[PDB]
C-alpha cells in the first residue's frame, strides 16, 4: 500500500538526524541511512526500499545523478531535498523519471505533502509501464496525462496527486484506459 520502508541519503547529520525521526514519528522504518550518492544508490538496489528521501548534493555521486540513476529501475518513489535556489536542478532532472523536491529547511508538515507527490509520480510512472504496450505509446501518453492532470488542478482545484488519482480512479471505473480517460479530459477542459 502506502510506502513504510524509507531509505535516507544526507551527508549534513543534523538534516539526516531530524529526517529520520520525523519520519518515526509518522510510521515509516529507517531501512537505511547513505552519507553519500554512490552508496544511496547501492543500498536502493540492496534493499529496494519503499520510499528514498536524498540531497540533491551529495558527495562522490551528487544526489540528482544518483537520483535518476534510481527512478530509471522504478524501484521507489524520490524525494530530492534542496535549496529553494537550487530546484530547477531538478525541474531538470525529471527528464530522467519521477521525483519530487522539498525544498530545506523543512518540517514534517511539508515532507508529507512532498511525500505524496513523489508517491503519485511514481504511482504514475508505474501505471504507464504496466497500461501502455510500447515505449513511443508511453512517452505521449504521459505527456497527455500531464495535460490532463494539470486542467484538473487548475480548473476544479485539485492538487497534483488528487488530479492524477481521479485520472486512475476514473479510467479503472470506467473500464478503461488512462490514455482516454485523459484525452475526455483535453477536450472537455483543454
Amino acid at each position: 500500500a502506502v510506502p513504510r520502508r524509507v531509505l535516507i541519503a544526507e551527508d549534513e547529520a543534523l538534516i539526516r538526524m531530524d529526517l529520520a525521526e520525523m519520519l518515526r514519528e509518522e510510521g515509516y522504518e529507517i531501512v537505511g541511512e547513505a552519507g553519500d550518492g554512490q552508496e544511496a544508490v547501492e543500498l536502493a538496489e540492496l534493499h529496494k526500499p519503499d520510499l528514498v528521501i536524498m540531497d540533491v548534493k551529495m558527495p562522490r555521486r551528487d544526489g540528482i545523478d544518483a537520483a535518476s540513476e534510481i527512478a530509471s529501475k522504478r524501484i521507489a518513489p524520490i524525494v530530492v531535498l534542496t535549496a529553494f535556489s537550487q530546484r530547477d536542478l531538478v525541474e531538470r532532472a525529471r527528464d530522467a523519471g519521477a521525483m519530487a523536491y522539498l525544498v530545506k529547511p523543512f518540517s514534517i508538515s511539508d515532507l508529507i505533502p512532498a511525500i505524496e507527490l513523489a508517491v503519485s509520480r511514481f504511482r504514475e510512472i508505474t501505471a504507464l509501464e504496466g497500461e501502455v504496450a510500447t515505449l513511443s505509446e508511453r512517452l505521449e501518453t504521459r505527456k497527455l496525462v500531464e495535460r490532463a492532470k494539470g486542467l484538473l488542478q487548475t480548473k476544479h482545484g485539485m492538487t497534483e496527486p488528487d488530479a492524477f488519482k481521479w485520472i486512475q480512479r476514473a479510467a479503472m471505473d470506467r473500464r478503461t484506459t488512462m490514455k482516454r480517460v485523459a484525452e475526455v479530459v483535453l477536450e472537455t477542459l483543454g
